[PDB]
């Protein structure tokens, strides 16, 4: 049956998405985009909104846009440890590890400028003293 | 000596702003900006940058500019555990975390709009199923 051929499809293109960590990409999700995976535009405006794309819309101006920088709690954890330097590496604390946080969101996902790492040099010294 | 007699006016106000987290008024900071803990504008430019405020500077700007939003991990893992749902109101998944974290990024501190919301629920739901 073309149906159910139809449902595995789906469900396979689903999967394979999200394997990725494309959550918005769902078997129902994939049905409403006739069947395909994502274009770029769709994927390029979920990565940089976080709102679920419209099947039925394109985002041509997500396209070719290209500023899209983000930061896991990973990536902060390694930029903290690196800017704290504890001996064996141990992590910071939690209220340091809290700066480097407020750092990325005050730049939009992108790393500390050459300000802000002073500033963030200075607390580490105060919190190890 | 008024000598000695500074340095202790420096540390005591040093200490009232770091106990605050504070983190830039150190007492050489302090000693700096004529023997006084920081201006409004001082304050909320560092708030908003996390560039330690220049001693010699007033930022006029920041004074009555009010944005200001930020999250710290703390807050961050409230949201995440409120949106997430899950029984005993155990942490989520890290990989959740991060998605919330992420939208933070997006949205320069502030929390998630309607449609990121949508977003974050449809991921929670996949991750618990």
């Amino acid at each position: 049956t073309p149906e159910e051929a139809q449902r595995e499809k789906d469900t396979r293109i689903s999967k394979k998405m999200e394997t990725m960590g494309i959550y918005f990409a769902t078997p129902e999700w994939v049905a409403l985009n006739g069947h395909r995976g994502p274009s770029p535009g769709q994927l390029k405006y979920w990565q940089n909104t976080r709102e679920i794309p419209d099947p039925n819309e394109d985002y041509l101006d997500y396209v070719h846009a290209e500023k899209s920088r983000l930061a896991s709690e990973e990536q902060i954890l390694r930029a903290a440890t690196s800017i704290y330097g504890a001996p064996g590496q141990a992590e910071p604390p939690q209220a340091f590890i809290d700066e480097v946080a407020k750092v990325y969101e005050i730049n939009h996902g992108r790393g500390p400028n050459q300000e802000q790492m002073k500033d963030l040099l200075l607390t580490a010294m105060e919190m190890k003293h």
